[PDB]
């Protein structure tokens, strides 16, 4: 049972394919269409049917050319609004039939964000892009919002002739507009099956370069040679992800850098990977969040988690095929290394929910609970450790590879539970079935907090951070002095950032040690994201005043929630910025992304 989704589930009747054929109106803040829905009944007599909707205004429903009825029932909060249609004739088991709905978005579609000129790069034109995942398709289009169904898509989408539209898809041309000149129509087709928390659309002055065989990279003009040389082992990382998961269904493997407000560091939409502007950081040290979207391509995309209780499924095996391809590139020492960080964000996560929080579980029960409300690092990190733990366990990592190479064949194009893979898992492993029976599952599937186990991890790359981190805690006034720029000498940036993270941890720091660390390794300069986040919050949680315009600047710049929550939470925690927090939130919340207003709202307990 999908208790995200109100529409007739899988088992009642199945959504084959859509063809969408839309206008995308800035004047209006809306998208305006037709969303034509072939549905097979799995059901003998079949006469009526529910899809999900959210501020969606329907205009009408046709089959077989006529008007039939439906209704709306009444909202049910983050869910939407169920929309029963009744089907003019009765259908048998297996029957398909095409039901075209007349619709139109609401400007306030959570899918949706529409950027006025001012807050894209050119400043010329607005530019406009979704967000489907989790639940939020059906703020765009009426569908049964729920990734237990696969459909493939077509669509035609009408843009003023100036932008660029692009989707989830394979671009099938383009061509003026036969009602309105001053429009184009751009084309697509995703002919693999998907899940429709999938389906993707940018509207925007969007210009691209070729970065590999199978890959352009798309975004404004200003940001397209930054673009193209951040993100240019993309190729290399196709080709192991390849090896890994086997061969790369998709055609095409295109990059979208979106304005600054994307609230993620990247959506694996099929076709087309969006991704933050927070990753152009210089010199391809982020790009480990390219090799996550990458190999959903495989485990997300191709397996897909058949409701959000299972979210894991997805999160999980994409780290771990994620930190293979960075293990591949830079070493086994790194992947161990950032295997081990991961485990420092999963204490950080069950640390801010509380041990025993229900969304520190690793298979979650999502009734009546706003899946935006319960993201978190949880399944990403407490996933990748469960599987980290089985390789341990079984026999190394090019065993447990062997694992998931099979689990993805086995799975491709279906919708699975945790309990599907656990089954696949024993399967597999039938001759260390008692290796297997060892795991505590009920603790690592169902109960809250860090893991029972610990997995083992090489140390080399790590020690150092620590031992940085610990001298600075354990400095008192009379050892500030002997920091130095050198002690930096031998860190990379992603050892700087670890540095930072342990620290952290332990934050609050004296304010004078906060000072001494700017006076001597100036953090302030860095503009790479990860680093400069971590140290901005250190210097907020240790009550350093002087940071607080350099923490309101960061939250409001960019919109990564990933970043933009926590430095907002920080600067509300802290006294002297307390009111600026929530003044910089109240001025700026009518042009953020509907879902990081909503959630720092939350955080900010303001409104
Ligand atoms: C874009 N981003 C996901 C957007 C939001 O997706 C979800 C997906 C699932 C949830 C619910 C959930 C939260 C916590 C644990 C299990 C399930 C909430 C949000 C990450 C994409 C990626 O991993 O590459
Ligand atoms: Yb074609
Ligand atoms: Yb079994
Ligand atoms: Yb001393």
């Amino acid at each position: 049972v999908d208790t995200c989704s109100l529409a007739s589930p899988a088992s009642v009747c199945r959504t084959k394919h859509l063809h969408l054929r839309c206008s995308v109106d800035f004047t209006r803040r809306t998208l305006t269409g037709t969303a034509a829905l072939t549905v097979q009944s799995q059901e003998d007599n079949l006469r009526s049917l529910v899809l999900d909707t959210k501020d969606l205004t329907i205009e009408k429903v046709v089959i077989n050319g006529q008007e039939v009825k439906y209704a709306l029932g009444e909202r049910q909060s983050y869910k939407g609004s169920p929309m029963e249609i009744s089907l003019p004739i009765a259908l048998s088991k297996n029957q398909e039939i095409v039901i075209e709905i007349s619709f139109e978005t609401s400007p306030k579609s959570s899918a949706l964000q529409w950027l006025t000129p001012e807050q894209t790069s050119g400043k010329e034109h607005p530019y406009l892009f979704s967000q489907c995942q989790a639940i939020h398709c059906r703020a765009i289009l009426p569908c049964q919002d729920t990734p237990s169904v696969k459909l493939t898509y077509t669509a035609e989408v009408s843009v003023p002739k100036e932008l660029v539209a692009l989707m989830s898809a394979i671009r099938d041309g383009e061509t003026p507009d036969p009602e309105d000149p001053s429009r184009k129509i751009y084309k697509f087709i995703q002919k693999v099956p998907i899940p429709c928390y999938l389906i993707a659309l940018v509207v925007g002055a969007l210009e691209s370069r070729q970065i590999g065989p199978r890959t352009l990279v798309w975004s404004e003009k200003e940001q397209v040679e930054k673009s193209a040389y951040e993100f240019s082992e993309t190729e290399s990382m196709l080709k192991i992800a390849e090896d890994l998961g086997g061969p790369y269904v998709w055609g095409q493997y295109d990059l979208l850098v979106l304005p600054p407000s994307f609230p993620y560091g990247g959506m694996e939409n099929p076709c087309l990977t969006f991704v933050t502007p927070t990753l152009l950081a210089g010199d391809k040290s982020l790009s480990n969040v390219i090799a996550h979207e990458i190999s959903h391509s495989w485990t997300g995309n191709l397996v897909t988690n058949k409701t959000w209780d299972h979210f894991w499924l997805n999160e999980g095996h994409t780290v771990y095929l994620e930190r293979h391809i960075c293990g591949r590139l830079f070493g086994e020492k790194f992947r161990h290394f950032n295997a081990l960080g991961g485990w420092g964000e999963l204490q950080n996560s069950v640390k801010t929910f509380g041990e025993t929080h229900p969304f520190t579980k690793l298979v979650v029960d999502l009734t009546d609970i706003d899946p935006d409300v319960a993201y978190s690092s949880v399944p990403y990190e407490k996933g990748f450790a469960l599987l980290f733990y089985l390789e341990q366990l079984l026999g190394g990592p090019e065993i447990f590879l062997g694992f998931l190479k099979a689990y993805v064949e086995k799975f491709s194009y279906k919708s699975i539970t945790t309990d599907d893979w656990k089954d696949f898992l024993y399967s597999y492993f039938k001759d260390k079935v008692d290796v297997l029976n060892q795991v505590d599952w009920n603790a690592w599937l169902y109960s809250p907090g860090l893991p029972p186990i610990k997995p083992n991890y090489d140390m080399t790359l790590t020690n150092a951070c620590i031992a940085l981190s610990q001298r600075w805690i354990t400095a008192k006034e009379d050892d500030l002095n002997s920091f130095n720029a050198t002690d930096l000498k031998d860190l990379s940036s992603h050892q700087l950032n670890e540095f930072l993270a342990q620290t952290l941890q332990r934050a609050p720091l004296p304010l004078g040690h906060i000072k001494r660390m700017q006076e001597v390794y100036n953090f302030n300069a860095i503009n790479n994201s990860e680093i400069r986040f971590r140290w901005l919050r250190l210097c907020i949680q240790s009550k350093w005043e002087d940071a607080i315009p350099l923490a309101l600047k960061m939250a409001t710049e960019q919109g990564r929630m990933k970043f933009t929550r926590p430095l907002f939470k920080d600067l509300a925690a802290f006294d002297k910025s307390h009111d600026q927090a929530v003044r910089t939130y109240q001025e700026h919340k009518a042009s953020m992304h509907p879902v990081t207003a909503m959630l720092v709202g939350k955080d900010l307990k303001v409104d």
